[PDB]
């Protein structure tokens, strides 16, 4: 499974605000970014992760977090070791399984990203 909207919106809300750097709030545009999508398959970002929620396109809180996961990867792949980018990447792959506890989803430790 069941998408639980409120439990992954909030998860999503939580995300936004612990994003100082603004880094993951919105698509990365090829006019800011131009190599971006040469390097980054699967784009995603906390806006369209939202959108994804709020129309049903998730089938399950699982997707949601992988969602997160795949956003998270995007950012330490894109971004090199030791910039305020990477490090804020490197903080999110550390806690968002905690936030995601803290808004009530289920987590598969062992599983997960």
């Amino acid at each position: 499974g069941t998408l639980d909207k409120a439990r992954c919106l909030a998860f999503v809300h939580q995300l936004w605000d612990k994003d100082k750097l603004k880094m993951f709030h919105h698509p990365i545009s090829a006019a800011e970014l131009p190599d971006y999508h040469k390097v980054i398959n699967y784009p995603v970002d906390l806006s369209t992760i939202r959108q994804g929620i709020e129309s049903g396109k998730y089938d399950s809180d699982a997707d949601v977090q992988n969602a997160v996961a795949q956003m998270i990867a995007n950012a330490l792949e894109y971004n090199a070791k030791g910039t305020e980018w990477h490090q804020q990447a490197l903080s999110f792959r550390s806690i968002y399984l905690d936030v995601a506890r803290q808004c009530g989803l289920s987590v598969d430790d062992d599983a997960a990203y």
